[PDB]
């Protein structure tokens, strides 16, 4: 192994330990770094987005084919390690969390993605206008994204991605691919907005998908009481709510899409 040799040497060089936070796993596989890129179809006018380029060795491989490189790390010593190791023209490097900095303007994220911000990275990035998406998360968290609904791992993250993404697993990528070697395979994500996106008022799906076992009744008649509002001030509207059979796990974007207009037809949502 190549380049986990060279993260031992960098590591060590630098006396930096191989985490700063337990879910820092360095992708050392150089294929699938290029199937990565590959798959993206990085090109000289491509601005990349990159979160958490560790010891660089994707963000030097996007350097080397795309126009600019923006890449997000938390880390100051990370930081300062790449500046010194790396010699990048159209590289921008970013101090700090990915999910609450602002975001420059890119058209293409390529990146490894620490499961710890997944989930906040996910619905901050398909919220974003960009052409294409490709990332590495855990696979159980790739699997949740594509989930249909109806099934038992159909959240939240799985109705926006429906609504508002084109998602597709390329692959699985084994454990062996990172250092240190995770508990679980990971899986390569590709990510392109629709063209007809299901825009869903984000304070309803929350509302919705807190409790998402819930009927549909029970689960807005809970959520808006502990807004603060009294039941009988709701009671009969939400009785009334298109698609009140279905549990909240059970709905496609179309039909939260027609709660949402029902609700703010009956003054429950401005
Ligand atoms: N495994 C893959 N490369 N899948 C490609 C999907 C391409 C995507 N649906 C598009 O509209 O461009
Ligand atoms: O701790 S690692 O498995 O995310
Ligand atoms: O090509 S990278 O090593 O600056
Ligand atoms: O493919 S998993 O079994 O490493
Ligand atoms: O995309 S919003 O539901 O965080
Ligand atoms: O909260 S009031 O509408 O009874
Ligand atoms: O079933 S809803 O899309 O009218
Ligand atoms: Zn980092
Ligand atoms: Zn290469
Ligand atoms: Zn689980
Ligand atoms: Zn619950
Ligand atoms: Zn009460
Ligand atoms: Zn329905």
């Amino acid at each position: 192994s190549k380049m986990r040799d060279r993260l031992f040497f960098l590591l060590s060089k630098y006396g930096i330990r191989p985490r700063d936070s337990i879910g820092q796993h360095f992708l050392i596989i150089e294929d699938v770094i290029e199937k990565a890129i590959e798959t993206a179809n990085v090109n000289e006018n491509d601005v990349i987005l990159e979160v958490g380029p560790g010891l660089g060795f994707l963000t030097d491989e996007l350097a080397k084919r795309a126009k600019k490189v923006y890449t997000i790390e938390i880390d100051q010593k990370i930081i300062e390690i790449l500046k010194k190791e790396y010699s990048w023209n159209n590289v921008k490097i970013i101090q700090g969390d990915a999910v609450r900095v602002e975001w420059p303007k890119f058209n293409k994220v390529v990146s490894n993605i620490p499961y710890k911000i997944s989930s906040p990275f996910t619905f901050k990035l398909l919220k974003t206008d960009f052409e294409r998406a490709v990332v590495m998360y855990q696979l159980e968290f790739a699997l949740r994204m594509v989930a249909k609904p109806g099934s038992r791992n159909y959240s939240r993250l799985s109705l926006m991605a429906q609504a508002l993404g084109n998602v597709e697993i390329v692959m699985k990528i084994g454990k062996g691919a990172f250092y240190p070697r995770p508990k679980v395979d990971s899986a390569l994500v590709l990510i392109e907005p629709r063209k007809d996106k299901i825009v869903l008022n984000e304070n309803l799906v929350k509302a919705l998908f807190q409790h998402r076992r819930k009927t549909v009744p029970r689960a807005l008649k809970d959520s808006i009481h502990m807004l603060g509002v009294s039941k009988d001030e709701i009671r009969g509207i939400i009785n009334n709510v298109p698609h009140s059979n279905k549990r909240v796990f059970q709905l496609y974007p179309e039909e939260v899409k027609d709660i949402e207009e029902y609700l703010k037809k009956h003054g429950i949502i401005s």
